[PDB]
């Protein structure tokens, strides 16, 4: 018990304020290590207790959360409904995130009720996400080093120094209300070279290595020091249609093209088996995901035969989008490829990412590679920006879709108060969008990490994000 | 029997001259097709008749060959002892790859001896080659369209036409003196998008699709519609070192490398398992081959313990060389990391093809990606182009490596009448090259194409031609 564990990764955090966190690498850094939240997703995506000990939803507005007693930040200022309070009103409007929020009670010293302006079921997977994670009423209150720097939560880990571009070492909180760190100090060194990062696990000098590119995959398998860490992610990858550009107005031209593509191929030749193969946009981590989905089967005959239905028998020509990256340049060519297959000429259009997202939003694309994060592990997230109508553009439906009846469901299961009712309804929501056959699925992205044999108790959550609870160096 | 074969490529033919052909593209399309040989290899790389029925050695200087009676060549002119004189005094000169020999004489009308100024055992696998390919004595002498443009040979394909950067096509010999060709034309469709090569045999536009990136071949095996082929290729690649770039002088350090790099990760997550895994500088197919080579097992132990034996027990800072390629980029990002494993820090020097050569030709690398074509099939143009002490720079050797005794027994292998004493010499310098560590074999360099499935009878031969002969259309 003890030790200081080392973290090569590729880049530094750019702030550790998590109300303010808009990327993995930051987030990365305190979730569940200096910060903690009131409730936790277990391997079962269930929400279990970590700072609240019991909570429950009283009507549909009100929710209240019982908290864990004997608690202390690591400023030494008490854990309670106070401390809670003050941190969600530093992200409140009462008419952000949490704009959902119209107040927050104190009932006692360790019982806080959220009252909603409306209603809103995914509230636990924002509790659950870094953006629940709790600050210090002091590190708030007292004057002092601004919280974008100096993080202090309730976590095993106390932040201890940052090196910009260098590295931030966070040491074990010998205070921890809970199961105390088996490390003495977490390191998180920028090693910006992939090749570099990989190889310190052989030479002792780190003892994980994050952000693997798919070229090193077999290289890390092989190697007798380490061992792949990989795991399911909540990230979907796939191509989309604009369902209002020539002909992909026509679902029988979208069907057409779902079954020219064939994606074990590109899961195996191009990302080297990383990810994993769905046939919904969801990924099996999500609340609301069903393995009852309207798949279009790999058939070229069929995909010819329903684009001459559609009224193009030599097929026609058009484009697909992406943002400049390796890997997604090799995607675009193999899907290029299988539908030139059945006649379709697809020219690639590629261009640094701010002009991609800037050209799908004037809906100036036709095909796309799309990509969802689904961070908050809930259908919500995922519904209402990818396939709502007010969300066209940028915000996430890129295929500028507008079902009514798409808008009522997710609105509806957004407010349902039953899990199993919200569940048919976003199995609902899945038959509908991939039997109107809005996009195919290529992979569900998963996160792969080097680690030496010497780590027991790693592993990444499907957010992303490090895992250290329960870590031991042996 | 008939119909039109398309071969959909990246690149035209620069010239059809094959004795001024220096490359692949070029060389297929009349390799065996408008051109034949005096002989050929089988599937065993064993020399069989083809223009010349029989042949033999007498003494050490002079080759008689026995010709095929009753062959024309595609404007008339009969195939003789003459033709084969005039066409090998095109590439003669007595005191180009023919300055072996001294004299040819006419013996008969259909027997020709070709007398050599010095020995030459690996003369066959010259005769065998593209070089070796018999030209009309018409198109030799009478007036008329330049070689270049104009193929005229014996073979079962006649040239029709070519529409520089577009198409070259050949028709089916109906006067052909061995088994016709069962197709009626072949064309050799340039098509530079790969994508849209491959989708072509789909559409049935094309049967054969040239020049297959990595990435497709998983695309290409899950079409119900075409087949990959992969054939045995003679070309070798490999990592070699600068024996003269310090620290590389010391035999233990070239070991400690071999022993820290592992090929299957490589061949498996970089070139998607296309090519042979080797531990010789020759592949299979090559004369003189051998199966009992001494092999730098992967034990990464090993290698950090020779590295302290050799002075570097911190490992030290160097250099691996490669021109640019996205697949050799990858390449040496995983050799850049398993050589960080045992603390050698390498630097990547990439530039390219032309600026890599002129600077292994000044011996400025340490670490170099090398490849061998391994062209005729024959040990000796393997051995004295990369190992022999006159070839040091671009030549082959840039290995910079001199060492008399590989030296005698290439020049004496060279010269050996014996097969059986020919292999085993091949086998000692193989021996004596592994055992000095001069590099690290990476893979046997396989030719990859996709054809229909109503293709019978295609293969690609080791040199990397298209091969018609027996080809059928279904």
């Amino acid at each position: 018990e003890g030790g200081v564990l080392t973290i090569a990764r590729l880049s530094d955090a750019d702030n550790l304020d998590p109300h303010f966190i808009t990327n993995i690498p930051s987030a990365s850094v305190v979730y569940h290590k200096v910060y903690e939240n009131l409730v936790q997703r277990d391997k079962n995506m269930d929400f279990k207790p970590m700072l609240a000990k019991e909570w429950k939803q009283i009507d549909d507005l009100n929710w209240e959360f019982k908290l864990q007693q004997g608690v202390t930040f690591q400023d030494g200022a008490p854990f309670n409904a106070e401390a809670v309070k003050k941190n969600f009103e530093r992200v409140l409007d009462p008419k952000t995130v949490y704009s959902m929020i119209q107040e927050i009670k104190v009932i006692d010293e360790y019982t806080v009720q959220f009252i909603l302006k409306y209603p809103y079921s995914p509230l636990l997977s924002i509790f659950a996400s870094n953006e629940g994670s709790i600050l210090s009423p002091k590190a708030i209150d007292e004057k002092g080093k601004g919280l974008a720097q100096h993080p202090v939560g309730t976590g095993p880990y106390t932040f201890k120094s940052w090196k910009p571009g260098e590295e931030i070492r966070l040491e074990k909180n010998k205070n921890y209300w809970g199961e105390k760190a088996k490390v003495d100090e977490v390191v998180f060194k920028v090693v910006p070279e992939d090749a570099t990062r990989i190889g310190m696990i052989e030479t002792s000098e780190a003892h994980i290595a994050e952000n693997l590119p798919v070229t090193e995959v077999e290289r890390v398998k092989n190697s007798p020091s380490m061992e792949l860490i990989e795991n399911e992610g909540l990230g979907v990858e796939y191509i989309g249609f604009n369902v209002e550009k020539k002909p992909f107005d026509n679902p029988l031209v979208r069907q057409a093209i779902a079954h020219a593509i064939e994606t074990k191929g590109i899961l195996k030749g191009v990302y080297n088996n990383v990810g994993t193969e769905i046939n919904s946009v969801m990924t099996p981590k999500v609340f609301g995901y069903t393995k009852d989905v309207k798949g279009y089967k790999y058939d070229i005959n069929t995909a010819k035969k329903l684009l001459a239905d559609a009224g193009y028998p030599n097929g026609f020509k058009t484009t697909i989008w992406t943002n400049d990256s390796k890997v997604r340049m090799a995607l675009v060519e193999v899907i290029q490829s299988q539908l030139k297959g059945i006649g379709v000429d697809v020219e690639i259009k590629v261009m640094e990412y701010g002009a991609f997202l800037a050209a799908t939003n004037k809906s100036e694309h036709a095909m796309f590679v799309g990509g969802w994060g689904n961070a908050t592990g809930d259908g919500d997230y995922n519904q209402y920006n990818l396939f709502h109508s007010s969300s066209h553009g940028a915000t996430g439906n890129q295929f500028f879709y507008s079902n009514p009846e798409v808008d009522k469901l997710i609105e509806e299961a957004r407010k349902e108060k039953d899990e199993t009712k919200r569940k048919e309804l976003y199995k609902q929501l899945q038959e509908i969008e991939l039997k109107d056959a809005l996009l195919v699925p290529i992979r569900g992205i998963n996160h792969i990490a080097a680690t030496t044999k010497n780590i027991k108790g790693f592993w990444i959550d499907p957010s992303g994000y490090l895992r250290l609870e329960g870590v031991e160096l042996q």
